[PDB]
């Protein structure tokens, strides 16, 4: 009942925050050029850089759905 | 590109900060009417979790299921109280 309405809030929120930020990180990633090589050194340096100015959830989930961008455009480019 | 890292991470603290800012208060006030506790928790997150995924699953949505997660964590935690 409830949970249902929860979480079909959740999937307008997931997909707006999808639609805002999913160009922007291939962006992001088309210029960072990660590899599998360097890949885990940038991953964990800009986690470094992200949390230096603070930590919240969102940076958090930000950091991670970044990462999940990371590791497909390593295998994209595989 | 290599130099770009602090970069990269001012700009993850950027679209960090907008997440928290536009859905911290939306997911705390959807808590008080769910009104979680410890013993059904587990439940409430994987019944959530289930209409979350059964329109489709992308990153964002697992995301805002973590961090809907996170604040239905904290919300038990402070019911105990």
């Amino acid at each position: 009942s409830t949970m249902g309405q929860v979480g079909r809030q959740l999937a307008i929120i997931g997909d707006d925050i999808n639609r805002r930020y999913d160009s922007e990180f291939q962006t992001m990633l088309q210029h960072l050029q990660p590899t599998a090589e360097n890949a885990y050194e940038y991953f964990t340096k800009i986690a470094t850089s992200l949390f230096e100015s603070g930590i919240n959830w969102g940076r958090v989930v930000a950091l991670l759905g970044f990462g999940y961008r990371l590791a497909l455009h390593v295998y994209q480019h595989g």
